[PDB]
């Protein structure tokens, strides 16, 4: 008897809000189509197992740090061309001024496509990310390091002077504008960062971040890639043995790690991942230095292996179709 | 009517640290911490617990990052759990003030107070100064909701995120966004921290968290709550069953071995929270004496 002018109270505060505010201000979560969780793939199948829901969230904040040559730019530009063979269209803010066009084409991207910007402040930089955002026209931002996003006041201003917390001030009024204009566009903004060194530290990792600590907070991944090795051919270093760890996921369990190679010229080796994945669950038998699949011997050594499953198509889309279904948490066609 | 009235935080260990045995309704409450702390986890086993007594819960997300597969595993009834997400700082508290004076849901969670952007930020400039706008914003919704929230019986959370004070010598340099109005009016204050993690051998499976109490006006303030958040399955509420029960000495912990009445139970507390599990016998029984020993009023 009571607990029904309950119900009225809620069904009129609703029409109240939904009418003053427009639509679909208010809803149930259950309801909300809107707040559900898709993808694009990274370009490394290990590193697409390691984020639990297969890739990359739309709509979110991404950031990408770690020590100096250890991959973040080759990273982001392999899930520009991946989006881009989507039919998917993709900016590239370069605040660094280090974007080689040439490199780009090599990992694949569609140069004559690509949205390019070099920004002269901060400010800038962030007010182009918004522009492209409340589009609704862009699927992929990326922003190359957050360490050269330098205020206008510090451009102005001669070096030695002090602006203490006015580049991570900026970034705070930065994220609070953007995180509701990119899930509005179902827009992903990719933030690449460097390392610095705290000074005066015993207890604890004296590696940070640059920019404050806002990004921390918005941010729905946060990936530290490393360099980890060399590959070689002889004696020619011919690429980089790659470690990635997921610090932070807010879209499935995090501290998962991935390990792939990247190669000069061509990027990420798939092929690569494609036999330590087919190893790892029994599709493909390894007898010391010896790989075999269903018996057929299909090399001695790793490099023979993955040279010998770019040749045969058929039997490498076969162990991936596999590979995909088992190791994949929740498939989504 | 100013009889206080207690809701469940889905911690056991929590519930004896505020000593009322919940948080009370009709109240504001504050709950910040560091990155990844379990803060948004901690709202949503508040949300599950209390939508389980029959009542109806809201979740204002001015965050943009709030999974709906995520809360269904760690209990919320997603059907009827009622969801904005709103554009500006003004909609989020305009929502909140409508909402309470409906008289009709019972708890409100508005996820990061650092989020909540006036209407002048968001059609200005990045670069624009809007000195304390946002803290004259929130000063504003505080003493037009503190008296409405009351006589409906609403309780409203606020999740706020940490900065840090530049050029300070003294005290704690840690800080918290939206002004220092919401400190006054709030009722109830927690820190949550994560002070380690909680493996099975080498993979990472949860978080060991600590809780502390840094405002309290409902009962004594300035005492923990030490907890695992599992990441799935949500908290573990009988490994605390276990921690209260060796704290009492109804359990006895010899090195790596538990025994309970002479019999033991398992090797770890992996093992011992897994015959809890087992025996809901005891664990009914245990709860009943951790309960009946630490409750501070028994209602009924
Ligand atoms: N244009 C190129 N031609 C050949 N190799 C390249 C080229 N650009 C980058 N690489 C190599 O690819 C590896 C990863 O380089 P990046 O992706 O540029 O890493 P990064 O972390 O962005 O490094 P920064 O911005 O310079 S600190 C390095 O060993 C590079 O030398
Ligand atoms: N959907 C999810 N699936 C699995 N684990 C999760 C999920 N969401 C969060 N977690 C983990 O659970 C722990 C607590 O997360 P939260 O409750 O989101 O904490 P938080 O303080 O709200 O973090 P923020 O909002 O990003 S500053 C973290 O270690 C997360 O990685
Ligand atoms: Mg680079
Ligand atoms: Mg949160």
């Amino acid at each position: 008897a009571i607990d029904e002018n309950k119900q009225k109270a809620l069904a009129a505060a609703l029409g109240q809000i939904e009418k003053q505010f427009g639509k679909g201000s208010i809803m149930r979560l259950g309801e909300d189509r809107s707040m559900d969780v898709e993808t694009i793939s990274t370009g490394s199948l290990s590193l697409d197992i390691a984020l639990g829901a297969g890739g990359l969230p739309m709509g979110r904040i991404v950031e990408i740090y770690g020590p100096e040559s250890s991959g973040k730019t080759t990273l982001t530009l392999q899930v520009i061309a991946a989006a881009q063979r989507e039919g998917k269209t993709c900016a590239f803010i370069d605040a660094e001024h280090a974007l080689d066009p040439i490199y780009a084409r090599k990992l694949g991207v569609d140069i004559d496509n690509l949205l390019c910007s070099q920004p002269d402040t901060g400010e800038q930089a962030l007010e182009i990310c918004d522009a492209l955002a409340r589009s609704g026209a862009v699927d992929v931002i990326v922003v190359d390091s957050v360490a050269a996003l330098t205020p206008k006041a510090e451009i102005e201003g001669e070096i030695g002077d002090s602006h203490m917390g006015l580049a991570a001030r900026m970034m705070s009024q930065a994220m609070r504008k953007l995180a509701g204009n990119l899930k509005q566009s179902n827009t992903l903004l990719i933030f690449i960062n460097q390392i610095r060194m705290k000074i005066g530290v015993m207890f604890g990792n004296p590696e940070t971040t640059t920019g404050g600590n806002a990004l921390k907070f918005y941010a729905s991944v946060r990936l530290d890639i490393r360099r980890i090795g060399a590959v070689k051919e002889g004696e020619n270093v011919v690429g980089s043995e790659t470690r990635v760890k997921v610090v932070k996921n807010k879209i499935a369990a995090p501290f998962k790690q991935a390990e792939f190679q990247i190669l000069y010229g061509e990027g990420i080796n798939f092929y690569g991942e494609l036999v330590d994945l087919g190893v790892k669950e029994k599709l493909i038998e390894k007898a010391g230095a010896w790989y075999s699949y269903k018996g057929e011997k299909i090399g001695q050594g790793k490099a023979n292996a993955t040279a010998w499953l770019k040749d045969n198509p058929e039997t490498a889309k076969e162990i991936e179709k596999k590979v995909r279904e088992l190791l994949l948490s929740n498939p989504n066609s």
